[PDB]
This record gives C-alpha cells, sequence and structure tokens, in this order.
C-alpha cells in the first residue's frame, strides 16, 4: 500500500538519489556524476547505501540537467528494476512555461518549479544554490523565467584556473568589510558578492511583481542560509518535484 | 626635453604596452599574453604599431601579474633598449599598506592605487574590471584591502566549460527584470548580477569608511559604466600608476 519510489537529480557534478514510500519523507543520498559510469556502477555505490530497500522500488523518476549520463540513468533502471525511468520535463498541465523556449529549462529548475506550485503556492521565487545558481520566478502559477550566475565553487575555482596569482580558496561568508589578505578578498567578492548578487536581483524582480515568498534550496545553500533573506529553506525541493511530476 | 617612456600592463588574458611623452596623454595598444611568446615575438608585435617610436623610448615601466610573462618582458628590454625595466610591486612611500601582506597584492592593484593617491586624492573606491574584477579601498593615503571577484567573461565562460547545457554566452547586460530565455538568464545574473554584487560591496565599505569616490577603469567596464554608479571614469588608471611608480 505504500510502494517505494526512487527519485535520482543529475546534476553537473554531483548526482542526488532519494527514496520515499509517501512522497512526504525522503531517504538522501549524494554521489559524484562521474563522466564514464555505467549502469553496473552505479549499482555497485548504490548497493550497500539503498540496502534492502533496493528490492522494494516500484518506479523510478529523474531530473536530469547532464544529457550523456542519460543512457546510464535508462539502463541501470531496465536492467536492476525493469522499468524505464519518467522522465521530468516542462509540460503543459499544473504550470504554465511563459518562456520562449519550455524545452530548453533545465528539468531540475522544471522539478523546483512543480515543487513549489504543488507545495508552497502559486507565487514565489526560488534560489538553488548549485553547481550553477539559479533564480526562478512564479507568478499566479505560470513560469515567468530567472536568472543563471555561477555557483560558488565555479566562481572561486574560475579564479583559480583563470589567473597565474591566485589560489584555489574556500567557500566561506566574509565577516569582513575588506578583504586584507588574498583569500579574504576572494571570499568577498565570491560568497559575499553572490549573495548581494542575488538580493538585487530578487529585488528588481519584486519591485515589478510584489513581495513574493522566497524559497531556498541546494547544495551549497546551507553556507549562506542566514545572508539571504527567505521564507523557505527545503533542501528537498528538488526531489520533492521530481516525485510530484512523475509520481504525483 | 620629453623623454619619451613604455609603460606596461600584463594582465593574464592580455598586454597592454603604452607610450607617453608627458605622462598626461597615453597611446595605447593591446595584445595577447600568450604563454609562450618570446622577446624576439614581442618585438615582432610592437614594430609595426609603434614604428619609429620605438627609437626614442628611454625607459619602460611594468605592472605584471603573470610572473611566467617577467622573463620576456627583461629580455625584450635589454636585448632592443639596452635597459631593465621598472618593476611595479608594494612598498612604502607615497602609499602606505595596511594590510597583512602588501608584497602579495598584485602589481596592478598596487599601480591603480599609486595613479589614484596621484591624481585623485586621499579617498576612494576603485573598481577595476578585467580578467577578474577587483575592488580596492584607499583612505588617507593608505591602501585597507578590497575584493576579488570574477570578471565578466571569466563568469560566462565558467558557465559554457562547467556546465553540459549551457552555452557561451556574448556579455552584456539585461534589459529585462527576468530572462525569458538561456542567454537572458546568463546575461542577468553574470552582468547584472556582477553590478548588485560589486554595489553591495561598495555600498558596506561606505557605510563603514563614508562615501568615497568611486573611480571605474579596466577592459571589461566600458559595457556596465552607465549602470554602476562612479565619480571618475579613467581607462588610463593603471598604465598612469605604471607611469608615476616608475618615473614620477
Ligand atoms: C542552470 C543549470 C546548469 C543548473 O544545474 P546544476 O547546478 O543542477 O548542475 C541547469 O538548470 C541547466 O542546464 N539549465 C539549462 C538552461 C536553462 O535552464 O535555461
Ligand atoms: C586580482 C588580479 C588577478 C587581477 O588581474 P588581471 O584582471 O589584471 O589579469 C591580480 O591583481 C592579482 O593576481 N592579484 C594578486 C592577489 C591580490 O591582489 O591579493
Ligand atoms: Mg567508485
Ligand atoms: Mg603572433
Amino acid at each position: 500500500m505504500d510502494p517505494m519510489y526512487l527519485l535520482v537529480d543529475v546534476g553537473n557534478t554531483h548526482s542526488v538519489f532519494s527514496i520515499t514510500e509517501d512522497g512526504k519523507t525522503f531517504r538522501r543520498w549524494r554521489l559524484s556524476t562521474g563522466v564514464f559510469q555505467t549502469e553496473d556502477e552505479l549499482f555497485s555505490h548504490l548497493h550497500p547505501l539503498l540496502g534492502d530497500a533496493m528490492r522494494e522500488i516500484k518506479g523510478i523518476g529523474v531530473a536530469s540537467v547532464v544529457p550523456t549520463q542519460n543512457t546510464v540513468i535508462e539502463r541501470f533502471s531496465q536492467k536492476y528494476f525493469h522499468i524505464s525511468p519518467i522522465w521530468v520535463k516542462a509540460k503543459n498541465g499544473c504550470v504554465k512555461w511563459n518562456v520562449k523556449n519550455p524545452s530548453e529549462v533545465g528539468a531540475d529548475r522544471v522539478a523546483n518549479v512543480v515543487a513549489f506550485v504543488k507545495e508552497y503556492g502559486k507565487n514565489g521565487i526560488i534560489i538553488d544554490m548549485g553547481t550553477a545558481t539559479t533564480v526562478d520566478l512564479v507568478v499566479n502559477g505560470s513560469y515567468e523565467g530567472g536568472a543563471i550566475l555561477p555557483g560558488f565553487f565555479m566562481m572561486v575555482h574560475s579564479l583559480f584556473r583563470g589567473t597565474a596569482k591566485l589560489p584555489l580558496v574556500e567557500v566561506k561568508p566574509a565577516d569582513f568589510v575588506v578583504g586584507k589578505d588574498t583569500e579574504e578578498n576572494i571570499r568577498l567578492g565570491v560568497v559575499n558578492g553572490s549573495v548581494y548578487a542575488l538580493e538585487g536581483i530578487i529585488g528588481r524582480i519584486k519591485e515589478v511583481y510584489g513581495d513574493l515568498p522566497v524559497v531556498l534550496t541546494g547544495g551549497q545553500s546551507k553556507i549562506v542560509k542566514d545572508m539571504i533573506k527567505h521564507e523557505i529553506f527545503d533542501e528537498d525541493l528538488t526531489i520533492k518535484g521530481v516525485y510530484h511530476f512523475c509520481f504525483g
């Protein structure tokens, strides 16, 4: 009566695997996405993590932003569970997609919007801090578009690889107004700076659309949770959206 | 007389070569920095550009943030001009250096501060939009530190290389509150976002140090000059600093 579902969020750096028996409580694991990985390699990684739960999975739902990985997920589902996964995509129904090319919207973003409309309301701004940081706007149940920024690690890594002199700095907020050494300069510019970037984008949105609730999610969100004004902090938002899209 | 000086600003992507006979007006050229270049290669590039001026250079001053390039500049100066270049670095004198390790401050930043204190006064905030975007604070003739952010091109390139689905986008401001396609999303997050990031960092500096004049400079600054509030726009700031540091 409470069948188990596996929800997958394939990101550029990491993939999230979650199981639920009700779509209300979720157990989560995370693995590297890994370029040339196979279906057997995925099973091998998941086996000690899911344990007994493995053989209880009755459906698999996936949001993926890495097309090359999709055949691996497909083969894994078919080989180990004798089912095909259900793929999150922008489509008509519960959300109206008021953008130029809805098919080009990343599946994670689609999942976030679906979860938002299902669980939170018809109006809101979603901030998802991952490999990239995204802003997504929903007004009266219509997706209106958003913004894409490099994520925190992407930023510090870009400064490292892209200059002769700069080191790779740890992602940690600055508790100072000006940096007094190179590492501090980078923390201020990247971490606090990205926070200000987001607050400026959100502010301009709210000028046009009013005081919408802000939800924060993503693998890199906890570090700056207390620096961005938000009404909701929901680390499971994407997985919930995968669940709602695939299994209602 | 009015002897001619060559000023060099060696950056991570490009190097600026400029001549002046008075330290007020500059003729400038830009070349790629280029990893494996030699002194003869540099001379070959500069020959058709400087023309007769090559014969007239009496002094060479350099700010470099690419240490591997420094031997090329040294050899070029010695072979073609029979002189050693003068190297911009942080040292005590007309600027006090109120940071933990002044010797680590990039030579371009040092040059910017020197130029600022010579021409624009004892107090200011310098924004240099280059490969990286820097903020530098000068208070009562003392360098206080700053911030470092990825530059615009660095950001869009990082999104392109760091994800499966994102294209390489042209750097241009967003003219809209949310993006309605991928390109527009990235312009909003990177260009408008970085402007907001800078304004937040600068706003917080001003809360502590007062409303100091802002100077804007750098190879990527023109595209956003009508978007960032500034008292001074001076594309020659770094080269001016090289001149003042080396030749007064
Ligand atoms: C912007 C993203 C890279 C975020 O992905 P992630 O941080 O999850 O790896 C992804 O949503 C994506 O590839 N989007 C396609 C472009 C778009 O949504 O406009
Ligand atoms: C921050 C910089 C990379 C800017 O360089 P550019 O944009 O000129 O290529 C450079 O000033 C630098 O290497 N600085 C050393 C670190 C510091 O100033 O603390
Ligand atoms: Mg392994
Ligand atoms: Mg050549």
